[PDB]
């Protein structure tokens, strides 16, 4: 006869995970939380932060069951990361909710491990949606909640009362390191694409749509007579971009994704930033007064990602990403006294393979490395030759 | 509410409370007879973790470990055995070892529970007796407030207080008191244990006359 | 091949190597044990040099020199008497007091073996049979590698390990490592002696549980 959170909760929990890490750039430890995404497989999704520069990274389930498991995608610009669990047995995952359709006064339950204590839940309200700012670099779409929240949460779930996730808690605005009432999380959409890229590929594809932007505010908006005072305010579009090809003009106020309207510029960014190479999208345009509909099929990109050090973990180097279809990874950019390029590596090369093992893009390269090899003998391509790169 | 977990004395969303049903035991207790009467299994033990789980070879990540059992001890007539894992007490199922030291460790000298035992992969039930212990409690500086010295707790019945140990330099010894000693009352006021003793003192004598005793002897200790 | 005579570590045609036939021994026994159980005649000795032997009498410039037997010692039961000049072991002659040591302080506990002696200018022959002995070896940090404490040693038959003497600030007595302890299992083996310990130890567990028996009880040691 009395309300609780304690059936959800009883489903829930297991699926939610606390996470120690062991690295070095020095040695340090680090704990956090992951959610468990696919227990199949074991995919454990996380803050990028968390695991990031991880010699070691070991999972503890809510049953006391401890794993080992190994990282298979890590994007830092969203702050998401995979990991997968070594040898997955029995485990729960959690079903995702559509975090499109939350609303500011929805209730919140989050779960995680504040301060390595154990798996704890705290309660609160979707505050707000759309926060980004706090690193201008990256792309973020926060919802903001008031569910308690502290160091040691990163990676943990945000979950409705009905037990599905709607977030991944990542950081709170707070001075001296204490929850104030103000956390925020990566919505859930953007993990289900940013995450099954990794899955299916060991790094996201970014497509952009080419276009130059800026919050539109009120004061813009009256220089440019736009009865709107907020949206997406297109300053150019690119040559040869998407948005040339779809007849986007400067001066163009975006206000929808696919039907959605869209808070910002922060926000069209985040969205598409997380979508796939070739996506098919439509953008709500406003040019002269008037509305406009337009059909847009993210693009290439350049996306700076994936650096010879997210893979080889310590080996300061050229940059690296997959190429066209399975085809390899290719090295990016090398730079001159990094590391990397101290062992051969030219920008150029093209990874085909690794101790008699074909590398057809950066999951797999990273599942040669996995093993431990004590002499990694990399089968590269430079121009018409194949070489050999080898490594301890 | 107890504690909480906080830098910078603020709330930040963590906070504790001992449960209630160990508030019921420990506050009867002291009701009747102005200590807790510590009752103990006699066994060591620890958490048992994943790893430790491994090692031993126990499908359970969680539990009570049992290191070894004492001699002569409740837990050594029942027949636990060291390498055993303690997993439930009463029914309930045991979080940790930390837990089920808390709850015992609360019970009243005498109860009767009942342990469900884990050894070489078999379900085990086994019916214990708390028994006595060697409790360190009521230092002369609870019941004196501010009486360093010699520790003291009930004795049997409504026997009066016992004087556990008396130390050296503690101002306790230096008015007479001698560990061994027996206040069997205070102020021609009977003391059958430390609650009627606190009643004495409550009311606030300028002089406290102590009729302890020791050996086969009445005496008395004075006191300002 | 061991060691060579050289100021200024550099071949100087002078090397020296241990024996095969040392080899052999104390070889076996690691195999079958895990540490060499050393067996003692039970006399106290000195290179019989020259001059020693005018003083005494003998015609001999080397051999071993008994100074004394020990009571109740192998020696002492098959009749060597001190003032006694062992010139020969099974047949073969003896170079001096140390070979004589390193010969039989490699022979295994209970080995049969006949001496040649020399008293008062007559020639004599006995039958010993190593016995026990005092053999400081094996210490707890030649198989926990690191955790300096107490020295342990097999026990009688494939009984267990013994820990020989703990120390106090040692590590190992920090875990309740004590004297007198007789490690008979580990993580849920067997343990006869030392080399089946260090087998356990050869897997490298996150967590060690010593199964070991501190009197009539069966307690358990944790490690990490």
């Amino acid at each position: 006869q009395m309300p609780s959170l304690a059936p959800m909760l009883e489903k829930v929990m297991p699926s939610v995970v606390s996470i120690n890490v062991e690295g070095s750039t020095q040695k340090f430890m680090a704990l956090g939380s992951g959610v468990i995404i696919d227990a199949d497989k074991g995919y454990v999704v996380t803050n990028n932060h968390v695991v990031d520069n991880a010699t070691v990274i070991k999972v503890q389930l809510s049953d006391g069951r401890k794993f080992d498991a190994k990282m298979v995608g890590k994007d830092p610009r969203s702050d998401i990361a995979l990991i997968q669990i070594q040898n997955p047995k029995n485990l729960t995952a959690i079903k995702m909710a559509d975090s499109d359709a939350l609303r500011v006064g929805d209730y919140t339950v989050a779960i995680g491990n504040p301060f390595g204590l154990g798996e704890t839940v705290t309660s609160g309200i979707v505050s707000a949606l759309g926060r980004s700012g706090l690193n201008a670099e990256n792309y973020e779409n926060f919802i903001q909640t008031d569910a308690a929240i502290n160091r040691g949460n990163a990676g943990g779930a945000l979950v409705n009362l009905n037990g599905e996730l709607i977030g991944i808690n990542t950081a709170i605005l707070a001075p001296d390191g204490g929850n104030i009432g103000i956390g925020f999380a990566i919505p859930s959409n953007m993990v289900k694409n940013l995450t099954s890229q990794m899955v299916e590929y060991g790094q996201v594809k970014r497509g952009e749509l080419g276009i130059m932007g800026t919050e539109l505010n009120s004061e813009l908006a009256k220089a440019m007579k736009v009865d709107a005072q907020r949206g997406a305010f297109v300053s150019q579009v690119l040559p040869n971009s998407s948005a040339a090809k779809a007849g986007i003009k400067a001066g163009d106020v975006i206000t929808s994704l696919n039907g959605k309207p869209i808070s910002s510029f922060a926000a069209l960014r985040a969205q598409v930033g997380t979508m796939p190479v070739g996506s098919k999208l439509t953008l709500g345009l406003l040019r002269d007064g008037k509305q406009v509909n337009v059909n847009l099929e993210l693009q290439q990109s350049s996306q700076n990602q994936v650096d010879s050090s997210s893979i080889f973990n310590g080996i300061e180097g050229a940059e690296m990403s997959n190429k066209g279809k399975d085809q390899g990874v290719v090295v990016n950019n090398v730079k001159t006294g990094t590391p990397a390029a101290q062992i051969g590596l030219k920008k150029g090369d093209v990874i085909i393979g690794a101790n008699q093992q074909a590398v057809k893009n950066i999951a797999e390269l990273r599942k040669v490395l996995d093993s431990k090899p004590s002499v990694l003998a990399l089968n590269i391509q430079r121009g018409d030759s194949t070489i050999y790169l080898l490594m301890q």
